[PDB]
């Protein structure tokens, strides 16, 4: 059957522009193919205009003002930058952008104060990503909640709102805050340890603010505030903020609706707080990020009354982490909650909401309901998160019983504003998506799972020797030292194998839909910042042979047989060598000022100055295809290319209906100094004929009279590969 020309979700007539997402890929109205690949544009919206993650200066107080000045990121309207970075990731062959937006640039006026002059800057941003050619989908971003937790994502409010004084975050050790690190007294933000700030998931604040949100209503049924439940309350203000955009954009901009703006991801990498928790005395072995000082949960909750503890400590090593020095936090009798009188001062009282009575502030809410003991610290409840507590045999999934119901809520919010919407689906991260019903799906939908090489991430190393970490978390493997590969070819292949596993997810569970890696990336600070010219008197700057590996390694896993869309984490226009991309010592931008000195009508500096490792991002790819793409193979070294597609007799090709790969000039260009852009390029295509302009290589090819056949087009830079 080929695509229908009226949309599963309404039933009515779609436009010439339709992607659908009713089979294991995307098609166009004509049947074909299509392969979406581009970036999360930006890790830079993720805080306001001159507050990066180090800066402690202005941090607290303009969003205690309720200010929030994220207009001009990603990119800056005013000062004609914005249609260079676009012209830039077009002419690398992008047609996708994963737009990222949070909670707080909507709603950090208070709740139900919408930025509605952000909102315009999002949609003249859309536009103009529109006139680039790009499809997007809108990424409500958060880590580790929110930035005054650790990351970004939620309003300053919403901490109040769950009675913590993020003053006393700190202290408690509730949260690791960059801007406050190793203290808010005397702060060395450039000490911040690699990737620490994921660990503020199971820290107090985290832990309790993801119960809050997903499960409120069954394990603190005490917190009511405007007369609901923490988790109405937050959920409600979220899908609230998120919806008001969607209606913003539908009434103010509709055409971009489907055209460009394709679907909405879900809540990125959502927490789980406590929620399933085995036992709060104790750390499981299976949670696979330790790092620095971790309390277990019951260790917090104490910290968070004001009680010091001697917490384990973990460094990262090569298979994982293990354990260092137990150090010892002592808040002094600083605590975690909210007083009653900085509640009506700070809290309830300014930001305008009821906090009902039996919700005990300045006091642990989870001793509150009865988890623990207070006087004596004993545990009383061990086990309570993992199962029911009015009907405690009963265990819980996170992922069916709490994840699942809040995005049947937001999706269905999404709908009402964008009808013909792709759902794009984030399960939490390193689980499997639940069943949900086709009632919502209604076959317009897609998984958007992330995926790390977590190895090359944790130690900013490129190693000889990787793990599989996906097979080890689904216990595949009887022993971890089996999960090890030797070598880049079975490090390749293995990571390759790994996005596989995801894609198999997609139709085990959710049925016949697409599957986007909606982030995948590298950090480029690798080797205490070789390549930045920062060690060893200079030795080794510009030379980005490590990055280029390990990037090759995570794009050629999205190849092979695997043949997935994705978007590539990310671009940041103001990404610098000193604070990377400026939030938590990151350094995952595909551009930098920094490394600064259809058409070939361009100069080579476009593509190439200010890029790292643009050999290893920049790649062919079939864009669209008449078939089903069937295996991709790229090497960087000869140049080679390889593509063969599935094709089957009722497959519509003719004149006007042909299959379009993109062959980078990066790659395949005759000549890169800085006279037109033209390739030179040896094509072998087993059927058909090809011709080629700009960028754009085009194959029309008959289908076979009878049943299926597999095509291969060959292609490769003639004399070799270029140099850079």
């Amino acid at each position: 059957p080929p695509p229908p020309e009226v949309s599963p979700v309404t039933g009515n007539p779609v436009s010439p522009h339709y992607i659908h997402s009713s089979t294991l890929h995307f098609q166009d109205v004509n049947g074909r193919s299509l392969v979406l690949r581009g970036v999360n544009l930006s890790g830079s919206a993720k805080h306001p205009n001159n507050q990066p993650s180090h800066i402690r200066e202005g941090f607290w107080e303009t969003a205690e003002a309720g200010k929030g000045d994220f207009i001009n990121k990603p990119l800056n309207l005013d000062d004609g930058s914005a249609d260079l970075h676009l012209a830039r990731l077009k002419a690398w062959g992008y047609n996708l952008l994963r737009y990222v937006f949070t909670w707080e640039s909507l709603e950090h006026a208070g709740p139900k104060e919408y930025d509605y002059a952000y909102m315009d800057y999002i949609i003249a941003v859309l536009r103009k990503c529109k006139e680039w050619g790009f499809r997007v989908f809108m990424d409500p971003h958060q880590d580790v909640w929110s930035r005054f937790t650790g990351g970004s994502g939620a309003p300053l409010w919403t901490l109040y709102a769950c009675g913590i004084d993020p003053y006393h975050l700190t202290a408690t050790a509730a949260a690791y805050l960059h801007c406050e690190w190793p203290s808010a007294e005397s702060p060395k933000p450039q000490d911040f340890p690699a990737m620490i700030w994921g660990t503020n998931y199971t820290h107090l604040a985290n832990q309790t603010i993801w119960t809050f949100f997903f499960a409120g209503k069954t394990y603190a049924p005490k917190c009511i505030i405007d007369g609901k439940n923490i988790q109405d309350f937050l959920q409600d203000h979220f899908i609230d903020a998120v919806g008001e955009l969607a209606k913003r954009i539908a009434e103010e901009a509709g055409d971009l609706l489907d055209e460009c703006v394709i679907g909405w991801d879900s809540i990125n990498e959502p927490g789980e707080g406590l929620i399933g928790c085995k036992d709060l005395a104790v750390i499981p072995a299976e949670q696979q990020l330790k790092k620095g000082p971790s309390p277990t949960p019951i260790e917090g909750m104490r910290l968070g009354m004001g009680e010091a503890q001697d917490v384990q400590a973990w460094n990262f090593g090569p298979m994982g982490p293990y354990r260092g020095s137990r150090q010892t936090i002592d808040p002094k009798g600083v605590k975690l909650w909210l007083s009653k009188e900085d509640d009506v001062k700070r809290g309830s009282g300014k930001w305008g909401w009821t906090r009902g009575k039996e919700w005990a502030l300045g006091t642990c809410i989870w001793a509150h309901h009865g988890v623990w003991e207070i006087a004596t610290s004993t545990l009383l409840r061990p086990d309570y998160f993992s199962t029911l507590p009015t009907n405690p045999g009963h265990q819980v999934d996170f992922v069916d019983d709490f994840w699942a119901l809040h995005w049947l809520a937001y999706s269905s919010r999404i709908r009402l504003h964008h009808p013909e919407s792709i759902h794009f689906i984030q399960a939490p991260v390193l689980r499997q998506p639940p069943k949900l019903p086709e009632s919502f799906l209604k076959g317009r939908a897609c998984s958007s799972p992330h995926f790390y090489d977590g190895l090359t991430l944790m130690t900013k190393h490129w190693n000889w020797f990787n793990a599989d970490a996906i097979g080890v978390i689904r216990k595949k493997y009887w022993s971890i030292v089996q999960a090890v590969r030797i070598g880049e070819g079975p490090i390749r292949k293995m990571i390759q194998g790994e996005l596989a596993v995801l894609k198999q997810d997609t139709i085990d569970i959710l049925g016949n839909y697409p599957t986007l890696v909606g982030e995948i990336g590298i950090p480029y600070d690798m080797d205490d910042k070789k390549a930045y010219g920062y060690v060893d008197g200079g030795r080794g700057e510009g030379d980005y042979s490590s990055q280029q590996k390990a990037m090759d390694c995570s794009m050629n896993a999205c190849d092979g047989p695997n043949c997935l869309n994705y978007a590539i984490w990310n671009y940041v226009p103001d990404n610098v060598h000193e604070w990377g991309d400026n939030w938590n010592g990151e350094d995952l931008s595909l551009w930098s000022v920094d490394d600064k000195e259809d058409s070939g009508d361009f100069s080579p500096t476009l593509i190439l100055d200010g890029s790292r490792a643009v050999a290893a991002f920049c790649r062919p790819y079939p864009v669209a295809t008449v078939g089903i793409p069937e295996r991709i193979d790229f090497d960087i070294t000869s140049t080679k290319f390889k593509y063969a597609v599935r094709v089957r007799a009722d497959d519509i090709a003719n004149e006007q209906v042909y299959t379009e790969i993109y062959l980078p000039f990066v790659h395949y260009a005759a000549s890169l100094n800085a006279a037109q852009l033209s390739l030179d390029v040896t094509i072998v295509a087993s059927h058909g004929r090809v011709e080629i302009q700009g960028q754009t290589l085009r194959w029309w090819y008959p289908v076979p009279g009878t049943g299926e056949e597999v095509y291969t087009i060959e292609v490769q830079r003639n004399g070799g590969a270029l140099r850079r």
